[PDB]
């Protein structure tokens, strides 16, 4: 119920989210990786909070030994089962974020090698500080002057991000395959 | 019921609201921060007023001691529970307002350092009064002459506002996590 | 029932209303303030007329003393309660009219000080009659020649109108908060 | 039932009606005032015809004295009540027609004073016949040469028509207020 | 039932009908008046044919005197009542056709006086045959060279057609008013 | 049931059909008249095939005399009644095809007289073979060079096709009027 | 049920199919005729596979003589009846494919005679290999240089394909007419 | 149920997927073939995971011999039946991916022979490394300079991919035809 609702909400919240990459070398990595990390953590704690069966977990965690009516075997089972139920909306966020490649373009555009894409006369005679300030404006469509380099560098990091998007989806599905094959 | 209605109404009222930043240095801060503060206060008092269970709170607050049929333990519990039920539509407003970054762009565009973004020849030979009147027109798209500086300064304060939007959402969710883990 | 219908009708009638500011100094104030005053009075008398419980008020007001089956205590209560039920659609009109700022732009564009916005060479060597005829055409987009002054003066009176729109909404909600806290 | 249907039909028939002002001085007044008068008369006789309770009025009007089973007190009451029920769709027509101001622009554009709006060199050296033929083409957007005079004269008669539209709505609502306060 | 269906079908069939005026003086009058006359005759015979109560009229008309089980008083009543029920979809066609004025523009554009609208130098030195071939192309937007004369002549015959459209609607409604006031 | 379905299907299949007139004099007549004749024949045999009451007609036609349980009076009645039920979707096709006039424009554009429409200098000094190849490209919008002649010739054959469309609808309705007045 | 579903699916799958004619003389015929032949064969085997009554056909075909509970008379009847039920979605595909004429344009544009359409100076002094490579690019809108020849050759093969589309529909309907007139 | 859901989800996930071919010769083949191979493997393991009848397969696979309540004949039958039920959403992906031809264009554009399409003067005097870097940018619309070669090479590999798309659909349907003809 709420698992399918939060999975649809995670894809819908990414669609309405307006990605504003700062295009500065100090704040590209923390913004690009931070939108890959911090909204999954919020969707994970939303999976604890919106599920009202954390309250029964709370009452059987707060009371000391002797008062525990249920054995902790079903407690370990339920806390595990509520984690792998609340691990869908984080995984849907990291799926669609890696499929679009906006965060890999924002975070990893200062690690590129510019000789592979377009003119070799771009960065000639330019210091590492100004070269980092030149490479960082690649995700900004209206701040980069060379359009052919910008489409070449966008397609390179978007295909790598889509490769990591499918390798993440295969590792997640194969993990849930092993979970529903040995544990219940 | 009305909590989900007011949460959807707060996001819908922001979408129909037309943000008109004054682009004057005397009235940028009060308008930009005021749209972050004053509509949450109105949505908080709307959470008291539209909930008709403030009337039973009113009758057990007006009558003096001796006439009180209920002990004030359930009174403290209910006034607390109606506050954390009416703290959703304010929090949805501050969420979407910080996600768009229009108020942080309107209020904090007189605190910028203009050397980081574009031409260094912009503010040379210009007094602090005219420099404040030059920096204040950054949120106004049709009043600013340098477009590359305007997109650079917009993206800088929009990513900082989105960082504060996610840090607010994490602090709010972790607070409600502790509330539903110790109190009921 | 009809309170929510008239509240939605007041917002919908403003959306279909085509604001035609006359852009003349004799008729700006009466048209701009008159659209803020006269449609709330019509929506207030519509709250009396469409509510068929004004007929029972009519019969117990027309008959003299002695024939009055009900005591006037419930009569004062019901006439008060029908006023604060019919004070929603007027308040929704003044809310959305102040949020858009078209009436404050139409009525108060002859009180502006033109040195704050754009060129100081606009009104130089111009008589008070022609200066009033120059300032009055600010709300008319297709009658004003200086576009930068027009957007600056529009944003100034629209933010002031939105400030008065939120101060009206706070004073109205805090008043209805006190009404539902002492009276019933 | 049919009162709300005819009220919605009167607003919908005005929206689909294509206003073709003749822009001739002989036929502006009769067309502009005639669309304000003649469609309310048709909607009034439609309120008699579509209401099948005119047939019982017909049978108790045709038979002479002695055969009248009902006293004429309920006959005066019912003929009055069917008039104030069939006076809604005429009033909705005159409301929306005065709110748009197309008929006041078509009928009263030969009464204007052209010095108030634009160039004083328009009508200089021009006979009353050609001046009437020049002023009459104001509602025709594609027949008038001076666009600034045309928008100024349109906004002047549209705000006056909207003033008469609200004064008509206030006089109609206050009349129906007195009707439902003394008569039943 | 089928009366409201045929009334909506007559307005819908006019909306999907593509008016192709021939713009020739031999065939303007027969096409323009013929679309005002011939589709009402087809909708009138459709009111006889689709109403299956013409079959009982057929059986009591074919059998001679002596075999007639019903007296012809109800036969005159029913044939009259089926005519005034099948006189709605013809009247809706002539209503919307006169409201748009395309047939009056097509049929009566050879009767115009061209001095009233635009340049007097249009028809100077031109024979009655070529003048009829010049006036006939007024309804054709892409065959007439003088656009100001074309909009002036269109608005003249469209307002006259809308005057005859409202005088037809008043004469039809007042006739049906007298029918439902004396006959049943 | 299926009569109204096939009538709506015939109008819908014409709307989705893309009329590609060949614009060659050998194949204009057979294509233009063939789309008026051959799809009505297919819709007529579809009226036999989709109606499953052709099977009972088949069994009482195949068996010789003596085995016929029903007299052939109801057989003549039913085969006639299934023809005039399956004569609606052919008639709807010929109605909408003559209302649009594309087939009369495609088939009869080699019979025109070109002096009536535009320049007399078009076909001067041109052989009957090249004149037939010049007149045949009138329905092709992107193959004809003279646009004023093309709109004049299109409007001439479209009004004649709409005249034959209404004369067909009157002859069909008057025929079905006589059928439902004498036969049942 | 599934017959009407597969018929609607065949028309819908053609509408979403993007026709990419190769415009090479070696692969025009096999692609153009192959899209007319191979998708009907797939829709025919889909009519066997999706119909689960092929399994009962499978069990009474695999078992040898003696074990056959049903006589093969109903087996011949059912295998025939399932073929003429699964011959609808192939026939709908060949219908809409011949109505659009894209396959006849792709497959038969190397058989054309180019003197009939446009300039005779196109193929003069050109070898059969380059003439086949010139004629093959007729279905490709963005690979053919002469647009008037391309629209003339498109309209010629599209009208011939629509002629074969209607002759196929007449031969198919007349065949199904004979089937439902002699066999059941 | 979930088979038709996953089949519609596979076609819908391809429609929302944004194909970003890297247009580099090292990473064209692995990206183009990898999007044909890796998403079918994920949809195949999704057919195991979302079907909860893998848990009963898990319990009867983990327990050793002696504890097996069911014989492994129904185990081989069910594991086979769940594979041919979960082989629909992979097959729908490879169907629509080969129908669009984007992966065959991305993976096989370094194997082309450029003399067949356009100018022979393109690759003259160019090394195999730069020729591979020139041919690889064919799927990139905004990175290839010769548009006529790009449309010719796109149509060549899209028709070959559509040929392999129909040969895959015929081999898959004929295989499922043999499965439902011998096995159950």
């Amino acid at each position: 119920g709420i698992c399918g609702i939060m999975a649809l909400a995670s894809a819908q919240m990414y669609s309405s989210f307006e990605f504003s990459c700062p295009c500065m070398p100090e704040y590209n990595y923390t913004y690009g990786i931070g939108l890959l990390i911090i909204p999954p953590i919020w969707f994970f704690l939303l999976g604890f909070v919106l599920n009202n069966n954390v309250s029964v977990l709370a009452e059987e965690w707060k009371r000391p030994t002797g008062r525990r009516t249920k054995d902790p075997s079903v407690l370990r089972y339920m806390l595990c089962s509520i984690t792998q139920r609340s691990l869908i909306a984080p995984a849907v966020w990291v799926s669609v974020t890696l499929m679009d490649g906006k965060s890999f373009l924002c975070a990893f555009s200062i690690n590129l090698d510019i000789e592979k894409f377009g003119n070799a006369s771009l960065v000639i005679g330019m210091t590492e500080t100004e070269k980092l300030k030149f490479l960082a404006r690649i995700p900004c469509k209206d701040l980069f002057e060379d359009n052919e380099v910008r489409v070449a560098a966008t397609r390179y990091i978007k295909c790598i991000s889509q490769a990591c998007g499918w390798m993440f989806l295969l590792m997640m599905t194969f993990t849930a395959f092993l979970i529903r094959a040995i544990r219940p």
